């Protein structure tokens, strides 16, 4: 089972830590860095932006995405093709890390997500959500959601048409953008960020939205992300190239 | 007694909150920089305080970011110079608006200093007393803070950036100032929220997992930064501004004037 995830965010925003917390293991890796791991049945490829934010900031991200689409298309056009044996490297989900300023959505993040909306399944997350207290975090979420909806940004939504998963997925959609916290520490057993005044529990829903985000890794949800990638995002790219090739 | 403080940092980095925490008072301003003046009072000692905040700092090219800050600083120097050169001058009836200290807010990334930060502080070193601070330090654990401070100090030293150091010459209190210099860059935490503990008002940031206590030295370096408001330290900041930074500006202008 292949699954490709992209983390877009500024330097030191917590991309690597969240990936480690998500899959409960370390990941060892010039604008993008990708590495493939075999988790035990799941072949995972994690991609992470380098120096992002340091107009054209999103270009290397878009180019990477287009190149994975192109590799798949060329395989699809082959005379002697073997799609089953082919390693799908197309990005199935993009976690867009939003800085916990407590302010509003930055213009760069707005433009970037607008250009990614029809290229990849975009899921916005609030990085280092322990930066913000509970009350102003809900105001910050509402502000972000307001700008996303007003600017008509087509972020990804988990499917709620099937009653078998409607309850889980509707709750997930209500928590978007996910207030995330990552950690490489473990105490008596969960993962925590330990301060002298207290410890943030990653897997505690009263502290952050990590448990909601982790439900993305449910089989039905990963399959939906892959299906939309192939049937919508890839098709958009494919139709464009077929026009060019003629 | 006048004292002018400038806060340089990106949007939402916590400039206004720190100023409120530092002086125990909300500041209401009235567009690259904002400045407002308040009259404060401890017992029977008056203080004419001016706070200055950057606006949208880090949104523009590196040069275009620190340029309005340098221009503001130079402008206060120019106003003082023109008054000093006046025929019918009255230096006592003149409001000295020269910036005495600059708090440069460093984002709590836990990694290194941004390239924009190094260039900015290098441009400000001979214009104003620069004191680097780590903003929102309650978002950094103690092991990561110790390592973060080290890398910051290392890059400042290797780039020959002359940040301000508190005087350790006078017998009392050089002990206090020596400890202050050891804490640079100050790990700062601000808060507009306050509670009453043991009959005293205490500013805190309250999370579901606990509360950060601003005045607690075991939580952040705010108490060390507040020692900048000691009379001897404020006067040293003013003196260096007048005797060193302003004179540097003055000499260049005298040449240009011919
Ligand atoms: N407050 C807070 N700090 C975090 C969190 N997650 C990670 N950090 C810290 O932030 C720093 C950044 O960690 P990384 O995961 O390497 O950030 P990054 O996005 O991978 O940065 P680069 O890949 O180097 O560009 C680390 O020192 C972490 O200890 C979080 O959820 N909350
Ligand atoms: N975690 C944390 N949050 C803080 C701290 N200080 C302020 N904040 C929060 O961060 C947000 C930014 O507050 P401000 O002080 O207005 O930030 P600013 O630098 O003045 O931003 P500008 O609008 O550009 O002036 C506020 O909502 C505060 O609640 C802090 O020390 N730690
Ligand atoms: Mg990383
Ligand atoms: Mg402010």
């Amino acid at each position: 089972f292949v699954f490709n995830i992209l983390c877009v965010g500024e330097t030191g925003i917590g991309k690597s830590t969240l990936l480690e917390t998500l899959f409960n293991q370390k990941f060892d890796f010039p604008k993008l860095k990708a590495v493939t791991y075999d988790l035990k049945k799941l072949k995972l490829t994690v991609v992470e932006t380098c120096g992002y934010g340091d107009e054209n900031n999103i270009k290397p991200v878009v180019d990477y995405i287009d190149n994975q689409f192109e590799n798949y298309l060329q395989e699809e056009l082959k005379m002697k093709r073997s799609m089953q044996a082919f390693h799908d490297t197309r990005v199935h989900v993009c976690l867009y890390f939003i800085a916990p300023t407590g302010h509003s959505l930055k213009s760069i993040d707005l433009v970037a997500m607008k250009k990614l909306e029809n290229k990849v399944n975009v899921i916005p997350v609030i990085a280092k959500s322990d930066t913000i207290t509970k009350s102003e975090l809900q105001k910050f979420k509402a502000r972000i959601l307001s700008e996303i909806q007003s600017n008509e940004i087509g972020i990804y939504q988990f499917p709620t048409d099937d009653e078998a998963v409607s309850e889980t997925n509707s709750v997930m959609n209500q928590h978007i953008p996910f207030a995330v916290v990552g950690s490489s520490e473990e105490v008596k057993t969960v993962r925590v960020r330990q301060y002298p005044w207290g410890s943030v529990q990653v897997e505690n829903e009263n502290h952050c939205d990590f448990v909601r985000l982790r439900e993305m890794l449910l089989r039905v949800n990963m399959e939906d992300l892959r299906e939309r990638t192939h049937g919508v995002h890839y098709e958009t790219y494919r139709r464009q190239r077929l026009i060019e090739m003629g």
